[PDB]
């Protein structure tokens, strides 16, 4: 427990101060959950961190991260603006091996390479609300993706990446559970048909009573991503 209090420590030095919150978890947990292609080949008690981002992060992160001279062409700012600040954590653990995994990244198969999700779920850090949440569920022979709810944010927040310490074992790590904070079958099922069917409108993160939310600057911002900046200056030309 204290080796990861040292490190835990120095990961939200690095990265609270830009709207981000970290969680520990063992990769085992991860692992548990899934099928063998989705394993992260590592021993489970292997520690790590899942990173999300905040409503703070569009003001104390990516606003400033458009005025410097990290900003590319031709690839969306916010992950520009992520990738840039897990980059900061390698260099804030210099006599570690770190491992960082952006929520965008894929394989050349197209496949995710981290489950966000599953890794916010088993960190404590949000339920993830699925389709298998829900008996006798209405929805028939389709596509329900599921939904992680954050218990002070709702929705009004998004999963960044995922920090892997190879080597760095910590078998004694107690599992801390996510908040069930959608508890009743009508609510995750309309939790889900939002998400699913009418995520474009926001209401859906109000799953639960946000302490704060983006702000409508933020909500202008992410208006689509191959439109939203890059492909902007597109109403300009
Ligand atoms: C099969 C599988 C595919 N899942 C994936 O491939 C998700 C990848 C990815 C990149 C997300 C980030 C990531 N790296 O994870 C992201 N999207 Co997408 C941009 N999304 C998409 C893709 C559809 C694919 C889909 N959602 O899966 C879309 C382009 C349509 C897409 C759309 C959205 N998406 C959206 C967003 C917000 C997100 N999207 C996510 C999920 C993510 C996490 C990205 C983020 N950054 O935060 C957002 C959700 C945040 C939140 N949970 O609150 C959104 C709203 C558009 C947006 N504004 O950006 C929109 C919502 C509609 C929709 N999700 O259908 C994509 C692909 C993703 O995962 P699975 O969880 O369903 O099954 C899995 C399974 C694998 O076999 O085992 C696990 N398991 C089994 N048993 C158990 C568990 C797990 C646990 C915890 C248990 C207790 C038990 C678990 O069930």
């Amino acid at each position: 427990e204290p080796k990861v209090a040292e490190l835990k420590q120095k990961i939200e030095d690095t990265l609270c101060p830009f709207g981000f919150e970290v969680y520990p978890f063992q990769v085992a947990w991860y692992n548990e959950l899934l099928p063998p292609a989705f394993h992260l080949p590592l021993p489970g008690p292997t520690l790590a961190f899942l990173v999300l981002s905040t409503p703070a992060m569009f003001d104390r992160a990516l606003k400033p991260f458009l005025q410097s001279c990290h900003l590319r062409m031709l690839t969306d700012p916010v992950d520009q603006c992520v990738a840039y600040h897990l980059g900061r954590v390698r260099e804030s653990l210099p006599e570690l091996q770190i491992e960082i995994i952006a929520d965008y990244e894929v394989h050349p198969n197209r496949r995710p390479k981290i489950l966000a999700q599953t890794a916010a779920h088993v960190a404590g850090a949000a339920y993830y609300y699925q389709r298998q949440d829900v008996e006798a569920d209405p929805w028939g022979n389709q596509r329900i993706s599921g939904v992680c709810i954050h218990p002070r944010f709702g929705g009004w927040f998004a999963i960044r990446g995922v920090v892997l310490l190879p080597g760095i074992e910590v078998p004694d790590l107690p599992p801390r559970k996510p908040h069930d904070c959608v508890p009743t079958r009508a609510d995750r099922i309309a939790l889900l048909e939002g998400f699913n069917f009418h995520w474009r409108d926001w209401t859906y993160r109000d799953a639960v009573t946000p302490q704060e939310r983006y702000s409508e600057e933020q909500k202008a911002y992410f208006s689509t991503p191959p439109a939203q900046r890059l492909a902007l200056l597109g109403l300009a030309q």
